[PDB]
């Protein structure tokens, strides 16, 4: 019925207004590439646009913009009705004017630098009272059109003149802002901003069927992550998406208040929030005013919990009212809080990856202009522990260093220059790398849950392990009717001995990689240290964390140092089990079988290794990685070396059959050795770029080998019997 | 309430508490319900503010001053038991408790049930698979997963719903139905709170599922069954029956098997306590936590409560040799406390179970501790048949697999040897399978190539070394 209604959701091109739509919609509604459509919504308005070709996107919906969102009155989720418009237009004349709240501080010709270099070669239509964003001058100004021809009988042609006024209009209340925060404004979470909506949207955007229902709707979503995550951020999008009357409670505004007033606030404010409609209460840095009863001084503070706790529970579901908090230290949260009832739903803002942090990037410095040796994927790349905050001030810092060098360019003796200069400072890739240089991320201790960049070229020979690892890992998380037919289990632990430097550590990495899964790397040093303040609930959370991250690969690499803590096996004839390797086997005993948690551990000392790690159901899968043959040293060599410059007379296989019991840690080292050579040549010729058989030569010289042979012996004598150690 | 009392201003909860005991004296026959008492009578001796320490009195006054003629019933609920004032806890005041626990398969299929009858349920519904794929959840759990589904299932719903429309009609609201899949979905992202909740419910695992071994079922049973089963014989010839039974042998051979298969078959409660746990639970100086163990499992009598990986214990200080020092600390001596402070009448038998016989410390042994000595040894001939036919009951076994040459083929091999074949077997055969996608009957070759690698996970001398300690272990203790 009525095939001409859409549904209404945010689109991906970053670009103005550009409706998206599956492939069967513009055969179905018998509109091509280019052509113009017209948009039709609520409270008696329309808007037009130009359509655009899209597969993969969904089965059906449409891509909705936000620059003209707000011009048909509707949010996320709404319906729209649409209507092909094969109707010729141009323009005539069009008196447009801009809006005297984020235009201020701009003088000079306007048009030059923010209409003319975004009109020609776009054909954009144009309707009557059009609100559009243009970017540019590192800032945005929205514009809007007051009079033209008859509505809309208007495209973006060259024939179109201009004449600007210097009086722009006020912006009234029927309009939202777009200057505020909105979906697009947050990168690097899409996954949490899709959990958000589900749990979010659907009840407050519909608060009479979910009262029709009579289901209980998720009203305790409590956000957490490290600091400058966006947490904030993310709530006052979700607010500003959905029709629902916002209400913001700041943990030290609180709890700066005298005794007995803070709580005629949070009751003020509940209250103001269960009689405005659907509301959302955001509890911004909940951990201030609600840390643990069992850590805390003051009565009042306790008071304040009980407040809260009282006024959570005072929460019903004719209330409509959702209440979410965020804190940068859930573990601080009172666990009271965190119970069924008043905090249940969590979800975790994690440090963005090397995607989202360029999205990030691109969302900082989409109103800046950069020059065309600006690499932003570059700069994702090389930046690590960074999270949105730091990003925004490394694009702050790189404007800042930008204008630093334009200070002649703009007559700093005149009160507000004009964007004809604006506009011509352009920031460039050297002021992004000043900037990086000096940068302290805040998240560099933070652990790492992300999906390995190393994949199977990374790894020379190996290939029987290869085959064991996928089999171990992509078949139960790819194919598990297999293993329910054939009643077997998946084992969900692999161990890795042997020499050191043979690829324990990329083989986890790199299996991690294929199945794309995240990836969790915690050594025995960091066990040693994070243990050492006597904090049992740290491994415990590395446990949690990986069960969220599923399908995800828990890796304890250097499990060496965890069992040389106490000696070893026989030692001086104590045990080497201490402290996490414990609180390991529990929690690894304690893992849901269902959860697609794979955990791998490694270990150059197999001697010492306690025996209840090996015990089947926690890690039965011995891997024996030994040192590389003639032909994985062949391989080894070439995959070290396909970064590097090597000239054709090198021969690889001579090099192989020079070698006998390096391991890859040796061949690795003897490339870097040649390099050396090779730059200390380039250096010395300075005062070519290419590493020679001689370099290789000289290398060869001085290369030593890593592993004894009474060694080798005697992990071969372990790769035999190890599943034995247990018992005696 | 606690926190709504507690957000009171000082002076103005005490007021409330006698208003309400005002209340309750006054109308009838009544019930004071305390939620959260924890909330307002934590240990006074862990507590700040004076104000606390006045409520914590006043509620001890107003219990202590409850008379028979009042008939006023007084509950209080605490999800943190041991935080509450011990003076509450004494008589006259909070006598009675009672355990609101876990729910079991049965349990949770029952509150699944009463969650999903207002709802409507496909055909495809298996409400017991969903209680079986449910470990760590409890009725708010359930409740939230059912919700969870049938958003789901409207989220697929929201055209044939007209979400233009005000209220809907019920004629295309019972239309939409919850799909099994729509419960394995909100199964699939479910965070269970109770899963670190230690667990006290009958295993699932029979004598079904252990290859031979039937000298030591027999014994068992005589162990265990005969005394709960029948108290007039063991009265009638005066002996008192022996609490503990303590499992030694190789690794892999079965012994937690029996503790758990002895369980199911009297149909008692089985609680499982691993050496490592122990390690991890007392490393905080938590003396009272391996008393709570007790203590749950006194309540679950008939219960027995099974010690697995002794070794660990026994490995925290080297040994009983060792470099000399011995490997009693931290748990195994309150441990034995516990064990000589139970009382015999109460039907809770203790298992321990070690693949280390020689650095168990000798007081384990001790009479009236752990007295039955029961060596497992690894499966002769027959026993692997049986315990490769166990292994192998819910794989498609090809009938060319001979299982009685598979045995004699594995001499020294134990359960998880052969377990490990199995398994390695079934692996080769989901990997033909996959390389066939792109034949659903485990074959013969499968467990010749699985043998090809099979491993030996016990020494001859290793072997040698149990067989010494299963003729001499009663003696250790002495010297
Ligand atoms: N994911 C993100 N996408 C875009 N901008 C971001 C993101 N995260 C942070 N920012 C920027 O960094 C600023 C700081 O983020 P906030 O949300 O205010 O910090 P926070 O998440 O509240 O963490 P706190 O307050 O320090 S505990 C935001 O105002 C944005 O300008
Ligand atoms: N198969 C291999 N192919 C290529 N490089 C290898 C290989 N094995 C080792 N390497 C090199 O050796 C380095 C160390 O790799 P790892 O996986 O950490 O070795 P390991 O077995 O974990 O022993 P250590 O203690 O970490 S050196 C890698 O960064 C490579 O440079
Ligand atoms: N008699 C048996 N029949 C069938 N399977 C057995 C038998 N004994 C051992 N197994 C297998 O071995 C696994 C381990 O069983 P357990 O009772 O834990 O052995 P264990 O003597 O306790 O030694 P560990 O340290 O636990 S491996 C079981 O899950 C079975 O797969
Ligand atoms: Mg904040
Ligand atoms: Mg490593
Ligand atoms: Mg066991």
């Amino acid at each position: 019925n009525r095939p001409n209604r859409l549904i209404v959701d945010e689109a991906i091109n970053e670009d103005n207004s550009v409706v998206s739509l599956s492939q069967p919609k513009m055969d179905e509604l018998q509109l091509f590439r280019g052509d113009t459509v017209l948009l039709k919504g609520k409270k008696r308005r329309e808007a037009v646009c130009i359509v655009l070709s899209d597969d993969t996107c969904s089965d059906e919906k449409i891509r909705m913009n936000r620059v003209v969102r707000n011009n048909l009155r509707v949010r996320l989720g709404d319906v729209i009705s649409i209507q092909p418009c094969p109707d010729v237009k141009y323009g005539k004349r069009i008196h447009v004017l801009p809006i005297d709240d984020t235009v201020e501080g701009i003088t000079g010709n306007l048009f030059e630098v923010y209409l003319k270099p975004y009109f020609l070669e776009a054909y954009r239509p144009i309707r009557k009272g059009d609100i559009f964003l243009v970017r540019g001058g590192m800032r945005a100004v929205e514009f809007k059109v007051v009079e033209t021809d008859p509505s809309p009988y208007c495209i973006v042609a060259p024939d179109t003149v201009i004449h600007c006024e210097g009086e722009p209009i006020k912006r009234e209340d029927e309009e939202e802002s777009l200057n505020e925060v909105g979906y697009d404004d947050i990168g690097g979470c899409r996954k949490q901003l899709a959990q958000i909506k589900e749990m979010v949207e659907l009840p407050l955007r519909h608060p009479a069927l979910f009262k029709a229902i009579g289901v209980k709707p998720p009203r305790g979503i409590l956000l957490y992550g490290p600091p400058g995550t966006g947490k904030t951020l993310i709530a006052r999008a979700v607010a500003n998406e959905t029709g629902a009357f916002f209400f913001l409670i700041n943990g030290p505004e609180i709890m700066s208040k005298l005794a007995g007033e803070s709580e005629s606030n949070l009751r003020k404010a509940f209250e103001e929030a269960e009689k405005n409609a659907p509301a959302i209460i955001f509890i911004d840095e909940l951990d201030a005013i609600a840390p643990k009863r069992e850590k805390t001084h003051g009565e009042v503070e306790r008071r304040i919990v009980s407040q809260l706790l009282t006024l959570m529970d005072g929460l019903k579901q004719r209330a409509h009212v959702i209440v979410m908090a965020a804190t940068n230290r859930p573990n601080s949260i009172d666990p009271a809080l965190r119970r069924f009832g008043r905090f249940d739903r969590e979800v975790d803002i994690g440090i963005p990856d090397a995607t989202g942090r360029l999205e990030i990037l691109q969302i900082h410095t989409k109103n800046m202009k950069l020059a065309d040796d600006v690499d932003l994927e570059q700069v994702a790349n090389e930046t690590h522990g960074h999270v949105g905050a730091d990003l925004a001030a490394l694009c702050s810092e790189a404007a800042l260093q930008a204008i630093r060098k334009k200070m002649d360019l703009i007559d700093l003796e005149d009160e507000t220059i004009d964007a004809e200069v604006m506009n011509s400072l352009a920031v460039t890739m050297d002021d992004f790398r000043w900037a990086l240089s000096q940068s302290n991320p805040s998240a560099l201790r933070e652990t790492v849950v992300d999906v390995p960049q190393v994949t199977w070229e990374d790894i020379g020979g190996l290939e029987d392990v290869k085959r064991e690892l996928q089999e171990l890992v992509q078949y139960p998380v790819e194919h598990p009717d297999k293993f329910l037919k054939f009643g077997m289990t998946p084992s969900k632990g692999v161990l890795f001995y042997g020499p050191p430097g043979c690829g324990k550590t990329l083989l986890a990495k790199a299996i991690a990689n294929e199945c794309q899964a995240n990836f969790i790397s915690i050594k025995g040093p960091e066990l040693l240290t994070m243990w050492f303040g006597e904090s049992e609930a740290n491994v415990r959370e590395i446990f949690d964390k990986a069960r969220q991250a599923a399908p995800c690969v828990l890796f304890f690499d250097e499990l060496d140092s965890i069992a040389k803590a106490r000696g070893g096996n026989i030692g001086d004839g104590g045990g080497a089990a201490d402290r996490v390797i414990n609180q390991i086997l529990t929690e690894m005993d304690g893992m849901s079988t269902k959860k697609n948690v794979f955990i791998i551990g490694a270990t150059n000392r197999p001697d010492i290794i306690d025996p209840a790690i090996l015990r089947p159901g926690r890690l039965d899968q011995l891997i024996y990685i030994p040192l590389p043959d003639e032909k994985s040293r062949v391989a080894i060599l070439k995959a070290n070396l396909r970064k590097s410059p090597v000239a054709k007379d090198v021969d690889l296989e001579f090099l192989a059959k020079m070698t006998n019991g390096f391991s890859g840690a040796d061949l690795t080292e003897i490339c870097q050795r040649a390099c050396k050579l090779a730059i200390r040549e380039s250096i010395e010729s300075e005062i070519v770029p290419e590493i020679r058989r001689d370099h290789f030569e000289e290398a060869m010289r001085f290369a030593r080998r890593s592993v004894s042979d009474n060694d080798i012996r005697k992990y071969e004598m372990f790769a035999q019997t190890l599943q034995q150690s247990r018992g005696f």
